[PDB]
């Protein structure tokens, strides 16, 4: 028995609030070159699970294995601890992949994560966005079940030339029910004016929303203050990309709220300004119409930030929920109720004061529950969940758990699923 890298999987089962730690999956040599992986995203489509196994380089175990067999670039192996935050490294590791010019997708026939089908492409680098410790999902399904695998080519900012990818940001495709790539390929940098992206989502049909970088990619996801609409089958199945018109221009935007809320063929996203002085400059929710790639200003949020947008319902009661942060001399979080995202305002206070702890990731399960996932660096994550009660008020569900540290999440079936690469002992 020895300490190896593994893939931890946590299930948050929404019907009964049960939390399950899966047996840890062996991550050493997950892709056949010795490197270990971090899952990026958990996508359900065609009754399968799709994730992107993002290579991490070699663990200490990986660089020791069979007399260093897996070490292609020994000049990159570390001889002491170093690095910072979630990118700290230890003596003997080879940090980040030696194989940046490829992407993998792992496909599972159900949520037990047994017997993956693994498919490799040379057309794109690995399929995830990166923000501090977090691995953002960039694999998404069209309405017909075709899965589009996007890569922002994050690896371009690696220090070591051999660890940089030379592939532009781009997209490939897995047709519904298939477990091979087809021939589809779109070079996104040729459509975006040379720009890449932080993360992306599905809007409707074959329209996807990309949160675009304004300049160079960076490790903190800052300055990703444009949106663009991608029509995957546009221009004779070559892809079409349009920057969104009608949002505040980038030098007014501090950040976007994160995961959009999609209904009725459009996307809603929160915009947090750099300077929020005066009501017309407070954070606000914008509606993005993918057909016209046009945004319109909607609900104003009289708070410091916006962190989630969705819908909660119970019996005949139903409301939009906007998660909003308020920073003073620390930071409070409020779940604000509204019947519209497109006008008026919401303000934390006596008639809208459901306070929660802050969260790193906010996930709506359908219109039934809101899950908060709190990231705590090297320590355990924390999760709470929220619903409408039978009176129609927002309420916290009773079970509050520490969970394995997570760096990605998604949904399959009745489970919110979260994952990260962990140390584990195996036979
Ligand atoms: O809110 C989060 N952090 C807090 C608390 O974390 C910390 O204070 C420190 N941090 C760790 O010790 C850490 C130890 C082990 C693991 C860590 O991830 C640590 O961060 C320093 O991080 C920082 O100063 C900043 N951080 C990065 O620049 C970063 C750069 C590259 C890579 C990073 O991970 C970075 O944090 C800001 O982050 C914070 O202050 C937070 C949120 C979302 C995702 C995060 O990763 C956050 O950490
Ligand atoms: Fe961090
Ligand atoms: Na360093």
């Amino acid at each position: 028995q020895s300490v190896q890298k593994g893939i931890a999987i946590t299930y948050l089962h929404v019907t009964d609030q049960i939390m399950k730690n899966r047996d840890v999956i062996r991550g050493e040599n997950f892709l056949g070159n010795g490197e270990y992986v971090t899952f990026a995203g958990i996508l359900e489509a065609n009754n399968k699970i799709y994730t992107a196994p993002i290579p991490m380089g070699l663990s200490v175990y990986g660089s020791a294995f069979e007399d260093g067999k897996w070490v292609k670039y020994p000049e990159l192996v570390k001889t002491e601890d170093g690095g910072s935050n979630s990118s700290s490294y230890e003596k003997g590791e080879l940090q980040w992949t030696q194989y940046p010019n490829e992407a993998w997708v792992a496909i599972y026939n159900d949520e037990n994560f047994n017997n993956p089908t693994l498919i490799r492409t040379d057309k794109i680098s690995y399929a995830c966005g990166r923000m501090r410790s977090q691995y953002y999902q960039t694999i998404w399904a069209a309405d017909n079940g075709d899965v589009y695998v996007f890569s922002p080519s994050y690896a371009k900012i690696m220090d070591a030339d051999v660890q940089k990818t030379n592939l532009p940001a781009g997209v490939v495709r897995i047709k519904a029910g298939a477990t091979d790539f087809d021939s589809y390929y779109c070079n996104l940098e040729e459509l975006s004016g040379g720009k890449s992206f932080l993360r992306c989502w599905h809007i409707t049909g074959d329209y996807f929303l990309l949160q675009m970088y304004t300049g160079e990619i960076n490790s903190r996801g800052t300055g990703a203050t444009r949106m663009a609409v991608f029509k995957a089958t546009g221009n004779g199945d070559k892809g079409e990309l349009y920057y969104v018109d009608g949002l505040p221009e980038p030098d007014r935007i501090s950040s976007f709220s994160g995961t959009p809320f999609c209904e009725n063929g459009v996307a809603y996203v929160g915009v947090i300004p750099i300077t929020a002085d005066g009501e017309t400059n407070h954070p606000a929710i914008y509606k993005i119409d993918p057909v016209t790639h046009t945004a319109t200003k909607g609900l104003t949020v009289n708070a410091t930030g916006i962190t989630a947008i969705g819908r909660l319902a119970k019996d005949s009661h139903s409301t939009y929920v906007v998660s909003a942060t308020v920073t003073s001399a620390s930071t409070a979080n409020y779940l604000l109720a509204t019947s519209t995202l497109e006008s008026g305002s919401v303000t934390p206070g006596n008639n809208n004061g459901f306070e929660t702890a802050t969260g790193t990731a906010w996930i709506f399960y359908k219109d039934q529950y809101l899950y908060r996932l709190q990231y705590n660096q090297g320590n355990e994550g924390v999760t709470t969940a929220y619903e409408l009660n039978t009176n129609g008020g927002i309420a916290k569900r009773s079970n509050e758990y520490t969970i394995t540290r997570f760096t990605t999440y998604g949904i399959f079936g009745e489970n919110i699923i979260s994952s990260s690469a962990v140390d584990a002992t195996f036979t």
